[PDB]
């Protein structure tokens, strides 16, 4: 595509005054017939950095500029409040008439959703060499991120359902190995790869080179999700198509929350009932939190009002900077975006899906210059929001149980570290202690009489917490549908007779009713996968077999002729699954 003169020209153009790119072509000939093969592919990426990047590297050079440049001022808004359009959300785990018409309403909105789930990232402060979606949600099934939100999500909007999944360079072949593997058949996913943008090795924005002397890279932030949406077509642009087919809602989630399941109903009923074009799902937030705050704010003394994310690295220095003339004032913003189809689509074609720039560099000494690594230009997928003004639509943020945030972000290293300074640990054996609490309360909530000691079971992290796990129940979606109390009372008709003791496992896979049961064990429990056919339906059971149980991983392991993984180690204990009744049928 690049012809010969084109890379001479942006070579000459790289070099001019406020470009200033010479160190990269140090010791080349003088024109391109004369460069060799390494050479010629440097200026061609730079060159092709164009069909990326609007403006090509040229473009992103300036952008770098005024970046860095702004990156230097203290940050500051004329004015900083709650933002007028926030909502409570009702408990999750009482069965109120109004917790009730929201799971309904909100339910039925479902089958009008288009689901899109940003896993580009690397998550670097794991410790998981393989991607972030293939983590299991809980390792009484195994059931992967991935196949967690894409099972729920055909199981609420049909086998059909619009599903978009932003990968990068870091995550898309393993991404698409999983899907492979889990032998998920979704007709209407759309996998789309974020490009990676150019880094800065100085202030000057200089690009970095590596150590073969290619450009070095680095993502451009979830922020991408949007350009790569409005670029994407099916002939006609995707987003066209979903609203030609009647599509009226939209909804982000990012890769390691499965508290997005219950949350989402609510949203969507509540956008509708109060009429909101983008709706943020929120948290009460703990003054440390790495959680943005969702805030009305004007940035200059005669800008408009504007409700956005300000991200928690932001929130420092504005914190002290700005105020003159148990929680955080603010909502915690958990980046669970909803958004009114029509509204989305209106503001994504006005700008190519291009949002809002900034760059954070990592200094080596206190106040030199330095770069300690190459920094590179990013962007937030929740700063689209930046683009509804309040004349034209309504923002706003609905706020769950904190408890409903379930993100598996930290190492076991980490959160041993945030927790003796009192902080959530968000690792993944809080994770999975926290999705089977949820499958408790929510069960509970209908009526099912568990009884369970709130003592931790295990410790990990050389005795610094402990989480607890039993009993263990997980229900697939085709028996617990779209996990609304309403599905769930489907399950247990008569929740009076069943009778869980707190150290059992029951696994339920398939259409199945439980009418009676007494469990003292591990029980597997399969119906028909056709959700449509005749369910199994257990009545007057009684189990009782030696069941399962958690032990933590000790310091004194060889790792050898081991089949202790990574998946286990990051969680710090390992369930032993030692005996299992099977009723088939
Ligand atoms: O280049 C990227 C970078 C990230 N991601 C994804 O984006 C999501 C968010 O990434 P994460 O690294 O977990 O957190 P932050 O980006 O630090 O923060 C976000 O997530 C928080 C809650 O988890 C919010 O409170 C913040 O405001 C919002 O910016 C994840 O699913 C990542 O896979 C990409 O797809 N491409």
């Amino acid at each position: 595509n690049p012809s010969n003169s084109n890379l001479q020209a942006l070579r000459e153009e790289l070099c001019t005054p406020g470009l200033d790119q010479g160190h990269l072509f140090e010791g080349w000939p003088e024109t391109v017939d004369e460069c060799n093969e390494r050479q010629i592919a440097l200026l061609t990426d730079l060159y092709m950095f164009s069909n990326m990047y609007p403006g090509g590297v040229a473009q992103y050079i300036r952008n770098g500029h005024e970046l860095l440049a702004r990156e230097s001022e203290e940050v500051d808004f004329a004015a900083l409040e709650m933002p007028p359009l926030i909502f409570e959300a009702p408990s999750l785990h009482r069965r109120t008439a109004e917790r009730t018409a929201l799971e309904n309403a909100g339910t039925a909105m479902l089958c009008k959703t288009v689901f899109v789930l940003v896993a580009g990232g690397l998550g670097e402060r794991l410790g998981y060499s393989s991607i972030k979606v293939s983590l299991p949600v809980e390792t009484a099934t195994n059931t992967t991120y991935l196949a967690y939100y894409l099972r729920w999500a055909q199981r609420v909007g049909g086998k059909e359902v619009p599903f978009v999944i932003m990968t990068s360079d870091d995550t898309h072949d393993r991404t698409l190995q999983l899907l492979r593997e889990l032998q998920l058949e979704v007709p209407n996913l759309h996998v789309l790869k974020q490009g990676q943008v150019f880094c800065f090795a100085d202030s000057a924005a200089h690009l970095a080179l590596d150590e073969t002397g290619k450009l070095l890279r680095k993502p451009h932030g979830h922020g991408d999700v949007h350009s790569l949406i409005y670029n994407a077509t099916v002939a006609q642009p995707l987003v066209n198509d979903w609203l030609a087919a009647g599509y009226e809602s939209i909804v982000f989630i990012q890769d390691t929350n499965a508290g997005a399941t219950i949350t989402i109903p609510i949203s969507l009923a509540l956008s509708a009932e109060h009429s909101l074009d983008m709706n943020f799902t929120c948290i009460p937030r703990v003054p440390k939190e790495p959680i943005g705050l969702l805030c009305r704010t004007k940035k200059n003394s005669g800008d408009p009002w504007l409700v956005a994310n300000v991200e928690y690295n932001v929130f420092a220095e504005v914190s002290r900077a700005l105020n003159k003339d148990g929680f955080s004032p603010f909502p915690g913003s958990v980046n669970t975006l909803v958004f009114k189809l029509s509204s989305y689509v209106d503001r994504l074609r006005e700008s190519h899906g291009i949002v809002p720039e900034f760059i954070n560099p990592k200094y080596s000494d206190e106040t030199r210059r330095s770069f300690k690594k190459p920094a590179r230009i990013e962007s937030l997928m929740q700063d689209i929001a930046l683009l509804f003004s309040e004349d034209d639509y309504r923002v706003g943020g609905t706020v769950f149980e904190r408890f409903s945030y379930q993100p598996v972000k930290n190492s076991l290293e980490e959160a041993a570290g945030l927790v003796a300074q009192g902080n959530g640990a968000y690792c993944a054996a809080t994770g999975e202690a926290a999705f089977y609490e949820l499958q408790r309360r929510r069960l509970k909530a209908i009526g099912l009489p568990l009884f369970y000691s709130s003592q931790p079971e295990v410790t990990v992290a050389k005795d610094a917490f402990g989480v607890r796990l039993f009993p263990i129940i997980v229900l697939d979606t085709v028996c617990a549908s779209s996990g609304s109390l309403d599905d769930l009372a489907r399950v247990f008709p008569t929740p009076e007779k069943v009778h869980i003791d707190q150290h059992s496992t029951l696994i339920v896979e398939g259409r199945v009713i439980i009418e009676s049961l007494e469990l003292y064990g591990a029980l597997t429990i399969r119906g028909p996968t056709d959700s449509m056919a005749l369910p199994h339906v257990v009545r007057n059971a009684v189990v009782r077999n030696a069941g399962w149980s958690v032990h933590a991983i000790l310091s004194l392991c060889a790792g050898r002729d081991s089949r202790l993984s990574e998946v286990d180690r990051i969680r710090g204990f390992v369930l032993k699954k030692t005996a299992m009744a099977v009723m088939d049928c």
